[PDB]
RNA sequence: GCCCGGAUGGUGGAAUCGGUAGACACAAGGGAUUAAAUCCCUCGGCGCGCGCUGUGCGGGUUCAAGUCCCGCUCCGGGUACCA
């Protein structure tokens, strides 16, 4: 050992130990209990970033810690390596996708492996490899012939001009982020899986999961957003079809004062041919976006159809309106507006002139005032005919049964949740394995053809998918006729819904999964990754996981029994708008930037001199561009101080805004740690500890280190405070380093302690506590060192501080005797000077004494 | 807009079940050795071995509120084709 910690010659030298003894290699070992601890895979964008190394560095932790304790530890890498960004990467750097992705894993993997992190290398997946991507195209198939899987037309953001489709993300300022020119709604048909069939089985679920946390379990209950109501059918006055809606308010049913259905609607279309203010209004609704936000942000508009529905119930006429809100893809693509009682139906109504009829009392049985909103509260009846003075429920159930009775209305449960489209319009995904042959039908591709592979080797021009372009490619024989397979590729979410359990058995060509390794290592014991997947991916997940029961292939209904949402690493992200309108993203580390009184950035500009515009702090990514690389932390003070100091700054589950100010706190502490252990090991071998014999100062030591082991242990195994618990190991340090190390029972307890200390810096700081464990003595490789206890005998307490209050306030704290009694504490606060001050000319009225905790004294 | 979070000294954060506000660190200033590194001292505000005040803003509950209740501002995550 050297005087001077050199990261430099330690972790280089112990990563190729665990290599070469293939430490994290894990099989499915039955002497031993299992613990699989997940961290959700990382798409290859290039180089980590600092949300990388929080995600990984969690899960190593846990990894370790449980390691530790004795268990079978399985925490797998691989690349979720599909995706949009390779596309725009692959053509401005004249590549094709699968070259620049792989390149990427290449580069990340060495990123990963100089950080430490104990993964078992044996079992890493590609998903954009066929021996991977095979068995979800297999599962599709099987997914038709189960009824799960139907086609329908779906809007998607379309380019007129270059005929793509675009994502969300690349649609920007309403125009392309390539050129100026309008991007317009077109409905395509598209393939779709039936996660509504599942949907009562995942929102019920959620009650079993007590091990995930509330944050999670209540954004996934609204976005499924199960309602029982009532789909109501409408005659239309010179029209020959009729209006289906839904609402989950049928008590307010007579105060309906007009009908909202889409642009898209057929009677809409009808009425355009003699309404050309319609016809525009029809025209100009294909500029909405399709995006959730953009739509409930833009101005509510409308255009009276002239078509009036009989109210079946009135039989008053009311105006049909088309409303750039109401949409054909979702539900009937028509609604009922009450403007009394609905807040949204109010503001339009108002707009417009529409009557806005009141038909629910106030609580105190008055009518309503309607002046300046909508009575949004449920009631009683009036102006309701036969079902006046009804309350919200007998007034639910009676226009219910009068509605199914006329056979006009029926009882219906609905879900905000929609199906799962996963067709996508682009080259760098896994094929869809559809067909569609010479005759006219469509049938999934033959169980002899697949994989259907994607060729790599290809040329892309940015606008067409190689695979769409070339008329070759779709060419295949099906039922002994000319077939052509799609051209569509499946959404990326498809790989990362079953990743999880392929994990098991990796390189297993009989099937899917090896139902005995999977059923060893499932259900998975923690899931950690970022609260941005809290539904989405999550959702899909959960998901996949039933419909691998249902398979067979899997024994328990949900697949992750713990999950741990860490919180967004952010940074500050700039861009400028570039010469035909390309937003032009610009790391924080190239903007030069001048700021507030209050620490706000005020004004910006690169080093070329473009004035950029500041969106803010947001998530870490290569989107934006405003991603940390930790390769130069890590080369300069080591992975063990860049591990311990992601831990350190912050709880696991808070979002966090980067800032590298704390980096030599966590660099300096390490050097004090490999300090200490120097100095005690210079001194040699040491005696045995004998515990009956210490003096009251190595007593109150070892009381204190025996109370970290406690903390530390609590604090990673069920709270996931790893803040703290490095908090409580720095202070322990503090009191280690001005001890005395001279006897021989002041050595034996110093080797005790770091003993201990050592392990418990293990799952942050492996490197340099692997190599301080050999040093120390200990035995074996500190990777398999048993995980400290402490002794309930060296923890027990002689007395206790209590704080005493005056009408609340702190005037005095006392040390007392742990088992003292509230008589002896008020005679014992009353000797304090500072008590006996706020006594003097007052009563004492009452008295709150918390045992062993605090005193008040209420005066007056 | 809707759903879910968050805000504590110059800075990141601690306070686990409503009971000590600022643990543990960073930055800064001062001193000690001799520039680096190391080690001490000081460090919420306003006026002293004291007093008041202080956890984003406005109310309220309580012996007691960073914590609970009612009303808000700002900031982040998702909002179904970024992953
Ligand atoms: C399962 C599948 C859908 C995962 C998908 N392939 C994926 O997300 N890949 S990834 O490379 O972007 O991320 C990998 C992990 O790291 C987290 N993370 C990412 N950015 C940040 C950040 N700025 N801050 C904190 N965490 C972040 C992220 O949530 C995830 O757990
Ligand atoms: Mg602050
Ligand atoms: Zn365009």
């Amino acid at each position: 050992m050297q005087e001077q910690y050199r990261p430099e010659e330690i972790e280089s030298k112990v990563q190729l130990h665990w290599d070469e003894k293939r430490t994290f290699e894990v099989t499915e070992d039955e002497s031993k209990e299992k613990y699989y601890c997940l961290s959700m895979l990382p798409y290859p964008s290039g180089r980590l970033h600092m949300g990388h190394v929080r995600n990984y560095t969690i899960g190593d932790v846990i990894a370790r810690y449980q390691r530790m304790l004795g268990k079978n530890v399985l925490q797998p890498i691989g690349w979720d390596a599909f995706g949009l960004p390779a596309e725009g990467a692959a053509v401005k750097n004249n590549t094709a996708p699968a070259p620049w992705t792989y390149d990427n894993i290449a580069y990340m993997k060495n990123q990963l492996k100089m950080l430490g992190f104990g993964y078992d290398w044996s079992r890493e997946l590609a998903t954009c490899t066929p021996e991977y991507y095979r068995w979800e195209q297999k599962f599709f198939t099987e997914l038709y012939k189960k009824g799960l899987v139907y086609k329908k037309t779906s809007a998607v953001n379309w380019c007129p001009n270059d005929q793509t489709v675009l994502a969300n993300e690349q649609v920007i300022d309403g125009c392309c982020w390539r050129c100026d020119t309008k991007v317009e709604r077109k409905e395509i048909p598209q393939w779709f899986i039936k996660i509504t069939a599942y949907a009562d089985e995942l929102l019920n679920d959620l009650d079993k999961l007590d091990h995930w946390p509330d944050t999670v379990k209540t954004m996934q209950r609204n976005w499924i957003g199960r309602s029982e109501g009532v789909e109501i059918t409408f005659n239309v006055n010179d029209y020959d079809n009729t209006l289906t809606v839904y609402t989950t308010r049928p008590d307010a049913f007579m105060g309906c004062t007009y009908l909202a259905v889409a642009a898209g609607h057929p009677l809409a279309q009808k009425a355009a041919e003699n309404n050309p203010e319609l016809a525009a209004f029809i025209d100009e609704c294909r500029n909405t976006k399709v995006a959730e936000a953009e739509m409930a942000t833009m101005e509510k508009k409308g255009v009276d159809t002239g078509f009036k529905a009989v109210h079946p119930l009135t039989g008053e006429e009311i105006p049909v309106w088309a409303a750039n809100f109401v949409l054909m893809e979702y539900g009937t693509g028509a609604v009922m507006a009450v403007p009394g009682h609905d807040q949204r139906d109010y503001e339009f109504a108002s707009k417009y002139g529409l009557n806005i009829k009141p038909v629910i009392l106030a609580a105190d049985g008055s009518e309503p005032d309607l002046s300046q909103q909508a009575l949004t509260e449920k009631g009683v009846l009036f102006n309701s005919g036969e079902f006046n003075g009804l309350d919200h429920e007998a007034a639910f159930n009676a226009i219910a049964d009068k509605l199914t009775a006329m056979g006009v209305g029926e009882r219906k449960v609905n879900y905000r949740l929609r199906d799962w489209g996963v067709s996508r319009q682009r080259y760098w995904g896994a094929p869809i394995p559809m067909v569609t042959l010479e005759d006219g039908t469509v049938m999934p591709t033959p169980d002899d053809q697949l994989p259907v592979i994607l060729p790599e080797d290809v040329v892309m021009d940015g606008i067409t998918s190689p695979i769409k372009a070339d008329p070759e490619w779709a060419k295949t024989t099906v039922n002994g006729m000319p077939a052509l397979r799609e051209t569509d590729t499946f959404d990326t979410f498809m790989e990362s819904s079953w990743y999880y359990a392929r994990y098991t058995c990796p390189q297993y060509k009989e099937g899917m999964l090896d139902s005995e390794a999977a059923n060893y290592w499932l259900p998975v014991d923690i899931y950690i990754g970022g609260i941005e997947h809290a539904i989405m991916h999550l959702l899909y997940f959960r998901f996949f996981h039933k419909l691998m029961r249902d398979a067979g292939m899997v024994n328990s209904d949900e697949p992750a029994k713990q999950l741990l949402c860490q919180g967004m690493v952010l940074a500050d992200a700039f861009y400028y708008v570039g010469e035909n309108g390309e937003r032009n993203w610009v790391s924080p580390v190239d903007a030069i930037v001048e700021r507030d009184e209050k620490g706000r950035i005020v004004k910006a500009k690169d080093a070329a001199g473009h004035e950029l515009v500041y969106t803010g702090m947001s998530k870490m990514s290569k989107s934006k561009n405003n991603g940390i690389d930790p390769q130069v932390m890590v080369e300069r003070y080591g992975a063990d101080t860049v591990r311990l100091f992601m831990m350190f700054a912050s709880p696991a589950d808070m979002t966090l805004e980067w800032q590298e100010s704390g980096v030599e706190g966590a660099n300096r502490f390490l050097k004090r740690v490999w300090k200490l252990v120097y100095e005690h090991t210079a001194k040699g071998d040491v005696a045995a500890l004998n515990v009956d014999a210490l003096t009251e100062n190595q007593k109150a030591l070892r009381r204190d280190v025996h109370k970290t082991i406690a903390k530390v242990t609590d604090d990673i195994g069920r709270r996931q405070t790893f803040n703290t618990a490095i908090a409580a190991i720095m202070e322990l340090m503090n009191k280690l380093a001005k001890a005395p190390t001279d006897g021989e029972q002041d050595r034996a307890l110093m080797q005790e302690a770091l003993l201990a200390v050592v392990r418990m810096l293990n799952p942050f700081t492996p490197h340099i506590c692997f190599t301080l464990w050999q040093e120390l003595k200990g035995e074996g490789d500190i990777d398999n060192a048993p995980w400290p206890v402490a002794d309930e005998k060296a923890m027990v307490e002689d007395s206790t501080l209590v704080v005493v209050q005056v009408n609340g306030k702190v005037r005095a704290k006392i040390t007392v005797p742990v088992d003292a009694t509230e008589e002896q504490v008020r005679e014992r606060a009353g000797q304090e000077h500072l008590v006996a001050k706020y006594l003097d000319g007052v009563t004492v009225r009452k008295v709150i004494y918390v045992p062993g905790k605090l005193l008040n004294l209420v005066v007056g």
